[PDB]
C-alpha cells in the first residue's frame, strides 16, 4: 500500500483532548484513530528499551530475562511471552502484576500510561452522550482506575515469512500505540493506509468494547482494522491497552449502552478477548 493517512492530531490539556476544532475530533472519533502528543515530561526510553531487548534472553541485560516468563508463570494464559504465527512476538502483563513482576521503571511507565488513557477515555465517553454514572459498569472500571490494564511489548521477527500482524480489531476501550517505524496500517473505508511515522505521538484507537458500547449511540465509534505489514528489517513496539476489568474469577462483562434506557450485556471481558484472538491469529 502506498496511500498514507491523514490522522488527527490531538493533545492532553486542561479540559481533557484537544482537538484543532470540534471537526477534527469527530472525524478523529468516527475513524477511531488519531494522533496524541505524547507529554514533554514523557520518558519513553526505558519502554522502547524493553521492547527492543524482552525477547532475546537472559543473555542480555536488563531486560532479555523476560523471554523465559510465560503463561504458567501467571495463572493466566493470556501473559508473559508469547510467539505468535505473524512475525510478532510479545510480552503481555496485566498491572496486578507490574509492581511484582515488571522493572520499576517499567511498572512507572505503565502507571503513567493508564492516567493518561484514563484522561483520554473520559474525553471519548463524554462526546458519546453517557451518563456519567454509567460510565464505571459501561467501561469495566477505565473511566477510573479499576479497569484492566495490559502493558504490552511487540517485536516483528524479520526473518519469519509471515504478515508483520494479522488484519484485527483490539479487544478494549482505548489502545494507547508507542510507535517509531513504519509498518502499522489502518484500513478506514475498505482501503489499507499507512500509519505516519511520527516518534512524538501516540497512536490512539479504540477498540471492539468501544464499539460494542457506542453501536446504538448516534454516532457509533468504530474499532478500527489495523495491521502490520510484513516486515524486512526487525520492528518493535508497545501499547497500553485499556479493557474491562477481566480477572480469572472477576470479570466486569462488556456492555451496550442503550440512549434513554441504560446498559445491558453483550458478553464477558475475557470471553471477549477470547473469541477476537481466535479469530485472529487464525
Ligand atoms: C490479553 C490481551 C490484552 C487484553 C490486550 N489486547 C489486545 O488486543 C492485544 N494485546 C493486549 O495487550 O492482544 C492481542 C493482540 C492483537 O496481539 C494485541 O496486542
Ligand atoms: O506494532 C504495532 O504497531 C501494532 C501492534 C498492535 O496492533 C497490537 O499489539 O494490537
Ligand atoms: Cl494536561
Ligand atoms: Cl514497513
Ligand atoms: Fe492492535
Amino acid at each position: 500500500v502506498d496511500r498514507t493517512a491523514d490522522l488527527e492530531r490531538a493533545r492532553l490539556g486542561d479540559d481533557g483532548l484537544d482537538f484543532q476544532d470540534d471537526a477534527a475530533q469527530a472525524r478523529a472519533f468516527a475513524q477511531g484513530v488519531f494522533l496524541l502528543e505524547i507529554p514533554e515530561w514523557l520518558d519513553l526510553s526505558a519502554g522502547d528499551r524493553f521492547a527492543r531487548q524482552f525477547f532475546q534472553g537472559t543473555g542480555v541485560e536488563p531486560y532479555g530475562k523476560y523471554r523465559d516468563l510465560s503463561s504458567e508463570h501467571f495463572g493466566d494464559e493470556l501473559l508473559g511471552y508469547h510467539s505468535r504465527v505473524d512475525q510478532l512476538e510479545q510480552f503481555l502483563l496485566e498491572r496486578r502484576f507490574w509492581g511484582e513482576v515488571y522493572p520499576s521503571e517499567i511498572a512507572t511507565l505503565g502507571e503513567h500510561l493508564t492516567l493518561l488513557s484514563h484522561r483520554v477515555l473520559r474525553s471519548v465517553l463524554a462526546s458519546a452522550g453517557i451518563p456519567e454514572e454509567d460510565w464505571h459498569r459501561a467501561s469495566g472500571g477505565c473511566s477510573e482506575t479499576n479497569g484492566s490494564y495490559h502493558l504490552t511489548f511487540n517485536h516483528y521477527r524479520s526473518a519469519h515469512q509471515d504478515i508483520g500482524l494479522s488484519s484485527h480489531k483490539d479487544d478494549g476501550f482505548i489502545t494507547v500505540l508507542r510507535t517509531t517505524a513504519q509498518g502499522l496500517e489502518v484500513n478506514r473505508d475498505d482501503v489499507w493506509e499507512k500509519v505516519p511515522v511520527d516518534p512524538a505521538c501516540f497512536v490512539v484507537n479504540f477498540g471492539l468494547s468501544m464499539e460494542i458500547l457506542t453501536s446504538a449511540c448516534v454516532t457509533p465509534l468504530s474499532a478500527i482494522m489495523h495491521r502490520v505489514s510484513h516486515q524486512n528489517f526487525d520492528r518493535s513496539s508497545f501499547g497500553h491497552f485499556s479493557s474491562s476489568r477481566c480477572l480469572p474469577g472477576a470479570d466486569d462483562g462488556i456492555y451496550r449502552y442503550l440512549p434513554s434506557a441504560g446498559l445491558e450485556r453483550v458478553c464477558g471481558s475475557r470471553e471477549l478477548i477470547e473469541e477476537n484472538d481466535h479469530e485472529i491469529y487464525m
